[PDB]
């Protein structure tokens, strides 16, 4: 009778920062409008976080779905946020902490 950990690089990110992704992100149907035309999310998917009541619950319901998928959906979900990032306001110190991308630009 054992057992190991986890881990999700992509995940755990999403679930540590999960309080403070739904009080910085404030779109949610872009990111939804991306993932539908990238075949991600689905539209029973969808027709959850836009029941949502407000705002604040579908950032959290979103971050639900992706974990639920995986590292694959995860991976892209996250990647959003830094290319969105630069048309944000409260998104912007975080990624320079955690450091989503890396290595130079050139070529």
């Amino acid at each position: 009778g054992s057992s190991g950990s986890s881990g999700h690089p992509h995940i755990q990110l999403l679930k540590s920062n999960r309080e403070l992704l739904v009080t910085h992100i404030r779109n949610t149907q872009c990111l939804v409008d991306n993932l539908l035309k990238n075949d991600y999310f689905s539209a029973e998917d969808a027709e959850i976080v836009c029941a949502c009541p407000t705002q604040p619950d579908k950032v959290r319901k979103i971050l639900d779905l992706v974990q639920s998928k995986g590292e694959e959906v995860s991976e892209f979900f996250l990647y959003l946020l830094q290319q969105l990032a630069d048309a944000y306001v409260d998104l912007r110190p975080w990624l320079l902490e955690i450091g989503f991308s890396s290595g130079p630009s050139s070529g």
